[PDB]
C-alpha cells in the first residue's frame, strides 16, 4: 500500500488548505483558511515560513511572469501580494477586484488556475454549515480587464476544482452537495455547461464531504474527504466509479496537490479545528500535513495565474 508520511517539520494547522506546488522552485505554498496565514514549505531544504494578514485567506498561486508575487484571496477580494516567501508579512498588497462587494458576510474559498492560467474561485457564507447552513456562494473566473464572470449560483461551500487534460471538461465540488460534478468546458469562451454528477458519495458509502481535489495525468481525480479520514481516487472516464481509497490519519482531510521532483508525491492538507458535530473525538483531530508516495501515478505542476 501507499506510504503516508506525516510531515513533522510542518506542525499542525487549524484549517490547512489550498496547496500549490511550484515545480520550478520545488516549493509548496498553502494557506490556513481560519488563521489568516500563508505558508511555504521547501521539502528538499526542510524550510518552512509563514505570512500573516488581517483578512480571511483561501488560496495562494504564483503570478505568471512576476517572481515574488502571488494571487491570493483576502476575504472577498482577489489581490496580488508581493511577498519574499519568508518575512512574516507581505511587502505590499495590490487589490484586483472585490467579487462580492455588497455581500458582507461572504468570503472566497477554494481557487485554482485552469490550464490556460485563468483563475477560477468561488464564494461561501463565512458561517456556512454542514450538512445544512446558509447557501450564498457562487463560482467565478477572473477574465479580461480584471473583471469576474459568474458560472454557477446556489453553492454552499465552494471547493475543489480540476480540468481534464484535453480541456473539454471541468470538475467542481460544492461540499454541501456531497458529490463531484462534471461540466463541458469551452476553453475558447471560458464557459461551462451540461452540469451533471460524476461521483456521488452516498452511492458508494463514502462518509464526510468532498473538499479540495486534483487530477493526475491519467485523468483520475484525487478528492480530499473532510470528516472521512481519507483521500479517494475516482474515475473521469465512467460516472460513479471509486478506484481506490487511501486512509490519512487526520479525519479532516482538506485538499491535495501533487509535488516532488517527479510530480508523484501527493501533498495532503488537513484541519485541526474541532467542530461541535464531529464524527471523530477531539483527540484524533490535529491538522497535520501529509505526503503520500507509491500511488503509481504522476500529476501536473501547479499552474500560475495570468493577469
Ligand atoms: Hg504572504
Ligand atoms: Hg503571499
Ligand atoms: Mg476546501
Amino acid at each position: 500500500g501507499p506510504v503516508v508520511e506525516k510531515i513533522a517539520e510542518l506542525g499542525k494547522y487549524t484549517v490547512g488548505e489550498g496547496p500549490h506546488w511550484d515545480h520550478e522552485t520545488q516549493t509548496l505554498y498553502f494557506v490556513d483558511t481560519v488563521e489568516k496565514t500563508f505558508h511555504k514549505y521547501v521539502p528538499s531544504q526542510k524550510k518552512y515560513t509563514f505570512c500573516k494578514v488581517d483578512k480571511l485567506v483561501s488560496f495562494i498561486i504564483p503570478l505568471a511572469g512576476s517572481p515574488g508575487r502571488f494571487v491570493v484571496s483576502l476575504e472577498r477580494e482577489i489581490a496580488i501580494l508581493t511577498w519574499d516567501g519568508v518575512s512574516a508579512a507581505p511587502t505590499s498588497i495590490e487589490a484586483i477586484v472585490n467579487v462580492e462587494p455588497h455581500i458582507k458576510n461572504n468570503r472566497l474559498n477554494d481557487g485554482k488556475a485552469d490550464p490556460l492560467g485563468n483563475l477560477w474561485t468561488g464564494t461561501m457564507a463565512i458561517d456556512a454549515g454542514l450538512p445544512i447552513g446558509p447557501v450564498t456562494g457562487s463560482l467565478y473566473h477572473l477574465g479580461a480587464d480584471k473583471k469576474v464572470k459568474m458560472h454557477e449560483s446556489n453553492i454552499a461551500i465552494a471547493n475543489g476544482l480540476a480540468w481534464s487534460n484535453d480541456l473539454k471538461k471541468m470538475y467542481y465540488i460544492d461540499s454541501g452537495k456531497r458529490r463531484v460534478d462534471e461540466y463541458d468546458y469551452d476553453a475558447s469562451t471560458l464557459s461551462i455547461s451540461n452540469q451533471r454528477p460524476l461521483f456521488t458519495f452516498e452511492k458508494h458509502e463514502v462518509p464526510g464531504y468532498p473538499d479540495g481535489q486534483t487530477i493526475d495525468e491519467e485523468g483520475n481525480l484525487w478528492v480530499a474527504v473532510f470528516q472521512g479520514q481519507r483521500i479517494i481516487k475516482i474515475s473521469t472516464q465512467q460516472p460513479e466509479v471509486l478506484l481506490d481509497t487511501v486512509k490519512i490519519p487526520d479525519p479532516q482531510v482538506t485538499s491535495v496537490a501533487f509535488g516532488g521532483p517527479n510530480l508523484d508525491e501527493l501533498y495532503v492538507t488537513s484541519a485541526g479545528l474541532q467542530l461541535d458535530d464531529s464524527s471523530f473525538d477531539k483527540s484524533l483531530v490535529n491538522g497535520h500535513v501529509y505526503r503520500v508516495t507509491g500511488l503509481g501515478v504522476k500529476g501536473f505542476a501547479g499552474v500560475k495565474v495570468k493577469l
